[PDB]
């Protein structure tokens, strides 16, 4: 434990960072100056799809759009720190984009996890820092064959374990909305980028809501896929080989109409053959597209974490348009929410105590984003269990989270497993003997301060759920958090009264003019439906 | 403590005596009211000309049901295939939906798909007397297109075996030689269909077993992708493995009838009892296109020395496709002996066998297992020990044997992920070569019964595409000659280990023996799967 590679790493990440934004500014001045008469509001301001078609028939070139975008990113970077690397050849996929693309011209933001070439994918880890991806992975690939034009990476919380936004490389991200506030993650780069009119569409990643947070906190649409819809060929992780808990990648954009469209251009015959671990069911637009009324099941609170009063209101209003449109609304709750939290989500995704992950973490600085994690995860096992024990008469979700955190055999993982496997067919089960089509959740929200979501575990409840039962899952703004919602927090409780719920309950303050979502759900496989419900949310809620 | 044990094969056996005595007075009842029915013409019907007939109503499926009825029971006698009677399947034949692609026939199932009140036993006593509350998804898929599923075949115990016998129901034979394994797991199958039994049966195959019975019997089998099918429902010894990949799917004695099984089950009904299952369906034109393909092969796979019968086989089919314009391109995927000792074998014992061997307290342990259990009940350090003194002289039982061991949660995590980057790495050298598909040897000709639990080598061949779960089939192409026979004489092995000698033996003796290739496409590629092994079967076995 001395600190001088990891002082050695931030240096280098931080100056290639600032090298990155140097080059993006010098590129814009010279583009600006050439075209100084570009009305660069009214581009930015198009919706993906009109950008597409005016890209399409030649309205709009592919230069003026990516330099116009590239600007803006510079510009919102300044108050987010959202980019943490320039794509420096870019400008030559630019002028290579496919004309017959379904996404030629469009410029797209990376997480900073998806690999590539020529360019580190650090998660914010010394260990990573310095070794560059030698090639661009599978849905890279693909998005420059739809003629996309993948231009920058954007930040995540240290080793991605986390719905913070912070590393000791790159530093902080900030939600645009209010500087105090996390932007989510891990996605969370992405999520301040996107939502500061940075990038049209970007994509992110989400193994317990990562994909879904910084959507939410920062007032965009994302989507994730059942995990083996889209590949995973070349993605960074922190961890190899952890099946149990399902890890999706997917598109994040300002409508849904944007997810759709980019959903549709990555489920194409090159990613079938790119990856062919990925079963080749091409976008089901019909289903998308369809108007049939829905019967949707619905919850206001999953009983684990208190939602705050602008969720619960989110959720109410959501539900009571969806009625007067015609929708048959019907409660449902999946059943054993503890214990698919407490168990199999948190025993999944540390069956080996947490040794893998820390690895990651040998002589590197620790975030103070993460909070406690890497402690607590380094406890040796009898400790954890004996502490699990003390703990468990005063903090019950304490203690079950603590025991599940420890290191077990490959016997025990398949019988986790096996659990995960029948625990997906009882929550099926439900559905089908009330003939649902979609669930309507509340979705974690309004944003939470910098530095509380790793001191608030018990609030992943509304996500990660999905990711156990392996759903696709996404994410729609619907409301923005008025007064009356704010100063409803000081009766706020939780349902448990714990340090978590202590944590929440000062994070969700202060959060008047923030946006608040709403999750949408369907079964695996059914992403074209999850679409077709959310859309129809976005339509009925923010109709204009 | 065998007298529980005892308790459940005495009633077991009991349930099998009934069921047949059953079948039985049901068929002479039939055969009593239709005297004049043709029943050879009728049983030797290829599967899509009896559809033909029952979906014309031509044939009623009453005539079509007695008659298998008939034929089941008598071959039966011959091989001990069939395990339990699926009692109530005369209501389902009467209310068989008259639209499905399957309607009137009759479907025999390997015991593991749960239906309804009927143990799912594996052969083992614990399950005995444990009968299932439902029909498995691929049960109730095959009844709502108007299959009527009328057996449970037998199956080895436990099921992880390639031979066919249990202490319950005893052994399977092969119908055409009755020293001869019908292969397994899926063995009662390979023995109804290969003798006429059944026109259409489902297996199930984590290291071959879908495929050895069909090329023991001479019948055609495909696995699929592993979940190209549900698995909902099906009764296994072990849970929650998942890094080989169990599959499920047709057995035949054609490949059209695999590809019409293939599509009645690749349906709405199926995509949405399972929900889990990618909803592909059937893609026909893939399965009927003609397009001339890049057919990668191998002879040998350098691991387990072909039979003279499989090397001609496989020579011989090669060179047909050669001469009906496909690109023949030698192809062998990379390091299989790591795919078998390291990835196949420790993931299927991650746990060093706790999990399988808790199946086994308390209950005799068939001897067609050979030292399995034995073996797997080592101490884990004693296992090491014998690891490292077998490996200067027997470096694949000390491969195997280390990897039999407990290993940690963080030991499988590392696991699974090399099993993930072994199929990017064939994929890749697949793609290099620009394959469509892959033609390999099949083990064969039968081995000789109680011998394939002493020759765990001779997986290599087929539990490779478990490993890297690709779609694989099996189609008979020859049969051995009393050359290729006499050419075991010089059968050296490469190793010259214990698994080398018993396999040496237990192949001779077995002219007339059907002996098969193995079709293999990428994932999610059963069309073009079954299009290749269409081709096989039609040059090769031309009528
Ligand atoms: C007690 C400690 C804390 O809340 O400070 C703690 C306990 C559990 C977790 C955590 C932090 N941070 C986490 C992140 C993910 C998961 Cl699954 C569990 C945890
Ligand atoms: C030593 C013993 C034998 O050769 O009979 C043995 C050793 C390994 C295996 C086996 C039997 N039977 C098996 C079945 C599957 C696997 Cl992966 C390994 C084995
Ligand atoms: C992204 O999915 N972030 C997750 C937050 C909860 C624990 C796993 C990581
Ligand atoms: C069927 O798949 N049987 C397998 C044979 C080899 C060992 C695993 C079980
Ligand atoms: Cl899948």
């Amino acid at each position: 434990t001395g600190r001088q590679k990891a002082r050695g790493a931030a240096t280098r990440a931080r100056q290639k960072q600032r090298a990155s934004l140097e080059t993006m500014d010098k590129a814009v001045q010279r583009f600006r100056l050439q075209n100084p008469d570009l009305d660069s509001e009214a581009l930015l301001t198009l919706p993906l799809l009109q950008l597409v078609q005016k890209l399409q028939s030649g309205e709009l070139s592919p230069e003026a759009v990516f330099f116009t975008y590239l600007g803006k990113a510079w510009e919102v970077n300044k108050g987010t720190n959202c980019v943490t690397s320039y794509l420096t050849d870019c400008e030559t996929q630019l002028s290579q984009a496919p004309r017959q693309g379904l996404l030629y011209g469009v410029p797209v933001s990376l997480k900073e996890c998806f690999s590539y070439k020529g360019h580190d994918s650090t998660l914010g880890l010394s260990l990573n820092e310095g070794m560059p991806s030698e090639s661009d992975c599978v849905v890279v690939q693909v998005l420059k064959l739809q003629g996309a034009v993948p231009f920058v990476h954007t930040n995540v919380p240290q080793s991605m374990l986390s719905f913070d936004c912070s590393n000791p490389l790159f530093g902080q991200t900030m939600n645009p909305w209010k500087s105090s506030k996390s932007p989510g993650g891990s996605s969370g780069g992405e999520g301040a980028l996107i939502g500061s009119g940075g990038s049209p569409l970007g994509l992110g990643t989400d193994i317990g809501g990562s994909i879904r947070f910084p959507s939410a906190f920062c007032g965009i649409c994302g989507l994730k896929p059942t995990g083996n819809r889209l590949s995973k060929s070349g993605l960074k992780g922190c961890v190899y080989g952890q099946t149990a808990v399902q890890l999706s990648l997917g598109p994040m954009a300002r409508d849904v109409e944007s997810l759709a469209l980019c959903l549709k251009a990555l489920l194409c015959e090159h990613l079938f053959t790119l990856d062919p671990t990925v079963p080749p069911l091409p976008f089901r637009e019909e289903v998308y597209r369809s108007s049939r009324p829905l019967r949707v099941g619905y919850y206001e609170t999953d009983n684990y974490t208190m939602p705050s009063p602008a969720m619960r209101r989110a959720l109410i209003e959501t539900k009571q348009r969806l009625e007067a449109a015609g929708h048959t609304l019907i409660p449902f709750l999946p059943n054993n929410i503890p214990y698919a939290l407490e168990v199999l989500s948190a025993g999944g995704l540390f069956s080996d105590g947490g040794r893998s992950f820390l690895q990651n973490f040998k002589g590197d600085f620790v975030d103070p984003c993460l909070g406690d994690l890497i402690l607590i995860l380094r406890l040796p096992s009898w400790f954890k269990r004996l502490l699990s024990l003390l703990l468990k008469p005063l903090f019950p979700r304490l203690a079950a989270f603590l025991n599940s955190m420890r290191p077990r055999s490959a016997e025990k993982l398949w019988k986790l497993q096996h659990e995960i496997e029948m625990y997906r067919q009882s929550v099926i089960a439900q559905w089908k003997a009330m003939n649902l089509d979609v669930l309507l959740t509340p979705m974690l929200g309004p944003a939470l301060d910098l530095n509380t979501p790793g001191r608030a575990t018990g609030a992943i409840s509304y996500t990660v759920l999905y990711n156990c039962l392996d759903f696709p899952a996404g994410v729609v703004p619907v409301t923005t958090v008025t007064a009356e919602d704010d100063a409803q927090m000081e009766l706020y409780k939780g349902y448990f009264g714990d340090i978590w719920d202590i944590i929440l309950k000062k994070a969700m303050k202060n959060s008047v003019g923030l946006p608040v979502a709403v999750q949408c759900v369907a079964l695996p496989w059914q992403e074209e439906l999850c679409l077709r419900f959310m859309r129809e949310v976005e339509q009925l809620m923010t109709p204009q």
